[PDB]
């Protein structure tokens, strides 16, 4: 069996260690390194890809599977002669629990004013803040696939009032639920927005002033907050900024961003209740991700279907 | 019958606006008021008591049963003349339910290296941190009764493996529990200690170097971890300050002091990875207080047994 072409513009070192022993059947092709650039690699059967070389596909022509490094394929979809194959995304219970951390620690710190306390113990003020139980707020989830899903649940276990919005309709317990058309609905009833969509044209420059308008505003906290963890071509930062400084986002967590890293003159750094973290809410370890592709190949191989096959007509 | 003596000295102004609808069938003598402290309230049968005047029980002898403004008995316990009758402590599942908040929060805010992100945050620094999963971390809950249970379920929730540690021995679910003999066992597999005791002579000066050293040195986060949210007496904060200096602790959650409100002089204000929040982890509206004292006071009043009374003996 020809070796796994591997082309992951992240974390270089941690791939290079990984690639020691992963693949043992066949060995891999790492990109990273600048003399596999030019190698003739016609013969590959698997592609495992994360910002790969623009044109890959010319240089293997003949691929069976295509496996992405992460649990988006935006990086993949749209690219010049992506052949009709599958392309399998990264889903593991270790990112999806990684994601929950993330997402229900923002909402806490938006709740119970984190930013506010940081900022008194940064001066040595006593100072309580009287702050809403976590009932008291509707935190609406945008996307309720395998993150959105596993975050919905554990922030109703800590007691918030939570929605969900999705392009087809949910049935979820004890959660109300919109589809692609009840939009305007969904958002009139939340208080803390949670992005946890991926990036379509159906979804980019999505996050902008006239939805951040459409929050609800008379809360518990005051003013709605928006997070997001999907895709930063999702949001509108112009639209962030001036929403924040006006009043019409009490706040914000963001992980994500339009152009990443996030440029130093940002105003968003700086900005009063704005969090930001850097493309880390879900870092599965090393290793995860290999030992999936790993799996897939093997099922593949002896005959199981493939998991977690994006549809191509849908994008995701 | 006579009204219900009420010396809370919290949220003054709040006690004010409660108690103009609280105790329909009997109104209240409020302290805060100077028109009132010199009274004749000698026949008064009902107390409702926080930091209560240290000569409250000479100016009222002839109490039936004393209701702390709190969950903590602590500032009861020990009055001069303290009469041998019933106190009853405030329990509350708004109360329960916000220290669940607070303490998951502060849990999860070490797990992720909140303090580094926001550090290179306002330094305009995009450098990812690598987290362990929840799972990787064990949670040390110190108390296991109304608050530490809740915030047990909800650690084991967001995915932390939890242990406990009470007086008593407990069975709860997929949770390893220690009682008071197996305190070193306890502290040896903990990572992040969650303080949930009351304040008695038994925990007075406990959290000190000495436990500190006992935590696990080589757990995934690094260095342990100490959250306290139970009774600032019950630590050494001099030895929290050098713990943390050290690398005994790699960092701290405090929500209480042996001092409130915490000195501006503390070293404490300034430690990297310290958290401090101002005796607000739990604060219950003022109408839920007033509501629970009704209620006990009418079971009282039709015979049926008062609940959430202290144990002398055991001194909580
Ligand atoms: N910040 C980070 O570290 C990470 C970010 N991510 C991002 O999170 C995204 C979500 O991941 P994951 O949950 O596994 O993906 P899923 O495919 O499992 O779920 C995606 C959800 O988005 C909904 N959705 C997609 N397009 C639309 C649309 N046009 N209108 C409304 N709803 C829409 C889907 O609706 P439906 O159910 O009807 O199909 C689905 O509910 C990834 O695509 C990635 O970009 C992922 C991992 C880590
Ligand atoms: N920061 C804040 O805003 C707040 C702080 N608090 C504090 O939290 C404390 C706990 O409240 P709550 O959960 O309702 O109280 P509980 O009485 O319900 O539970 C106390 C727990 O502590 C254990 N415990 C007591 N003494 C010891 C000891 N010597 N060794 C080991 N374990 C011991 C008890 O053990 P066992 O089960 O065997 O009896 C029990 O599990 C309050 O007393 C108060 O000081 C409360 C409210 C808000």
């Amino acid at each position: 069996r020809p070796p796994v072409l591997v082309d992951i513009k992240f974390n270089p070192e941690g791939v290079d260690r990984v690639l020691k022993t992963a693949f043992a059947d066949r060995g891999s092709i790492n990109l990273a390194d600048p003399a596999n650039r030019e190698r003739d690699f016609s013969e590959t059967e698997y592609a495992l890809l994360w910002k790969p070389d623009a044109d890959l596909f010319r240089r293997a022509p003949n691929l069976k599977v295509i496996f992405s490094g992460g649990a988006g394929v935006d990086h993949i979809i749209g690219m010049a002669g992506l052949p009709d194959i599958p392309i399998v995304r990264f889903v593991d219970r270790s990112l999806t629990t990684r994601m929950s951390e993330w997402v229900v620690m923002q909402c806490l710190m938006h709740l119970r004013g984190q930013y506010g306390h940081d900022s008194h113990q940064r001066r040595r003020e006593w100072a309580k803040l009287i702050a809403p139980e976590a009932a008291e707020v509707t935190v609406g989830v945008m996307g309720l696939g395998i993150l959105g899903q596993d975050a919905v649940a554990k922030l109703k276990v800590m007691g918030f009032n939570v929605i969900g919005w999705s392009r087809t309709r949910k049935t979820i317990e004890g959660v109300e639920t919109f589809d692609a058309g009840e939009l305007d609905r969904f958002l009139a009833k939340t208080d803390i927005l949670v992005g946890l969509l991926p990036l379509t044209p159906e979804t980019t420059g999505f996050y902008d002033s006239e939805l951040f308008k459409k929050l609800r505003r008379d809360g518990a906290l005051g003013q709605p907050v928006f997070i997001n963890a999907g895709r930063g071509k999702s949001q509108i930062e112009t639209d962030i900024v001036s929403a924040v400084r006006e009043g019409t986002l009490g706040g914000a967590s963001l992980d994500v961003f339009e152009v990443e890293p996030l440029a130093t003159d940002s105003p968003l750094w700086e900005l009063e209740n704005v969090f930001i973290t850097p493309h880390d809410a879900a870092v599965s370890e090393e290793n995860a991700l290999f030992r999936h592709v790993e799996m897939q190949i093997a099922r593949f191989e002896r005959g199981e279907p493939l998991q977690f096959v994006i549809d191509r007509a849908a994008g995701y």
